[PDB]
């Protein structure tokens, strides 16, 4: 019957829990994940409200093993610069073999922007002809459980050689109102968002110890490398 | 003749580079150099849309040669307070001894800010009595190849035992049109390249090495301790 | 030659990486703190000399 | 019935292995398990057509850990000659306790041939007086499971003090007709053969190590220190 109030209140919470994190309340969250050749993974998690980013150098997204690299500085100085550095080595397996972004569903895709640069932080081979960012939303996947959107991936290998990047990614939480959240009202709010939000990092030893101890514990959004859709559907639903 | 295509063509495209940089659709970018007495240089760049900056710490512009410590660390307590470390040593050869800010060319001069600190990161002397920064765009001076700015610079030695700093600097991209880059139908767009923004950070072990392998092949502007200009003019040029 | 003796060596430059042999001889096998070894050959060329009668070549 | 397929089929695929192996298209293997006091055991595996054999020094049979020496060295030198070595120890716990040379059923045990030297690899006290291998097939266990025999095997303790070996072994697959597989039709193959032969080597912890992850996952005979027998039986059998 209708007095099936346990079951009323269930679906309630879980549509509360959908319907927060799309408010201009909630949360918008991106995560970069850098696949190694050795098959670990490196996230970067930011999480922030009314809009949220991350950026890293050419250096920062390279493979490093905690507690386990004179060679990989010269690595370094003989990718910014052909021929520029005294490595033993031709090709560092330290380099991510592909990246995928995610963002959560409560971006607004429209507002997706990203900086894919070279190894020197130049996003288009010369600072002089450079846009400073390019809106790849049309690119991002739908992350779907259950036919409900849990998140929007954007997946690009690094297969060749020259694949040698900088990357920064920025989205907006979405905001179908007419209310700017920049406003003269609430900008100092947005100010202090960017101090507000939270960065998580860590390198997971192999995809499965990512989807079963980061992504599945947190109910976040995820697709695997055999592009099987993981995270929680809770709009309307028990 | 006016009917050298390719003449005409290359003219613009080199114009158009210019131009485009000067756009509010544009890159600005700043550099800090940091000098040390073993001729090497440590550079922090960074390039993003409508302004860009750099902050360091104390200990952060310190000297660091990678795979290659305890004692450092008691140098920096001794220098955050007089006789507050156990250090084996009167310098520290890791100190810089000059720095040098860069700014690309579509900066407005007249925006550029500088928070030089002392080393635990107070502007003047104590917090109380601090102005955040100095507007010290009357000191660079223009990097000229050709006729054309190529860049503005600043240059300080910090030749004392007392020259012990934290620093910042920031500067707006040119804006002569009476559009606010940070009004509200764009302000958003402003927080967005805050984090789009790509930084690149790395030591090279002398000037020349700097600017044979970074300044030259980047089309970088450069001021050499020789007073000797570096950059590349664009403008209505061939 | 053996599996361990086509890995990559690297001269004057191992203990998680006898754990990824074992690990390879047996499913979860190991105890090694990775998923893939980057001293795995990817491939492999084999190649005569033009003096070999190639209806004799045996793998 | 007699229109049981699966079990005939199922009868069938085992049978054909049985004989398969025992044909002169088929393998014969050896195996040298050598065991130590720390309970660690040594194997080197031996696979090839026609015919096969393992030849080790005394040093390659001594106990080695991987990624965990000169006093080893000394060792050697002070078992090659008395009193030769500069050793700080009585007894290395390096040397095997015992050895356990087993070949599969496709060998012809009347062929087997043992070469067990000194320690600097002479057969028999002087190589003036040394045949150079015994014919010990009639020390052979027959390794049964369920009425087959499945291997082959010889096990002797080397207890003292003066027990240090090196040692080889050496088989000719069966064949019972009267082709002789190194007859001049033939002979070039055998000695493709020898070049065809694939090694494996491999220390395991313990005992129960090897049963789990060698012998029981690649259907190979062995016999345990507690005379347990273990293998599979294929002819005629589901």
């Amino acid at each position: 019957s209708n007095r099936d109030f346990a079951g009323r209140e269930q679906r309630l919470f879980n549509s509360e829990q959908y319907n927060y994190n799309n408010s201009l309340n909630g949360e918008v969250s991106v995560w970069v994940y850098a696949y190694y050749s050795d098959g670990s993974v490196l996230v970067i998690n930011k999480n922030s409200q009314y809009k949220v980013g991350i950026s890293e150098t050419f250096k920062a997204l390279k493979e490093y093993r905690c507690g386990q690299s004179y060679d990989e500085c010269e690595v370094n100085q003989s990718i910014y610069y052909p021929n520029g550095g005294d490595a033993r080595k031709f090709h560092s397996n330290a380099k991510p073999r592909a990246i995928q972004i995610i963002f959560s569903p409560s971006v607004n895709v429209r507002t997706i922007k990203m900086a894919k640069g070279n190894a020197v932080s130049v996003p288009d081979e010369y600072l002089q002809r450079s846009h400073p960012w390019e809106a790849t939303g049309i690119k991002y996947r739908k992350i779907k459980r259950d036919g409900e959107i849990v998140g929007y991936s954007h997946y690009f290998e690094l297969p060749h050689e020259y694949n040698s990047i900088s990357l920064a990614v920025s989205g907006v939480h979405k905001n179908p109102s007419s209310y700017n959240v920049g406003c003269c009202h609430n900008v100092m709010d947005v100010f202090q968002s960017c101090d507000l939000a939270l960065r998580f990092c860590n390198r997971y030893w192999a995809e499965l110890e990512l989807v079963n101890h980061y992504i599945s514990p947190n109910a976040y959004p995820y697709l695997d490398i055999n592009n099987h859709s993981y995270g929680v559907a809770l709009s309307n639903r028990q």
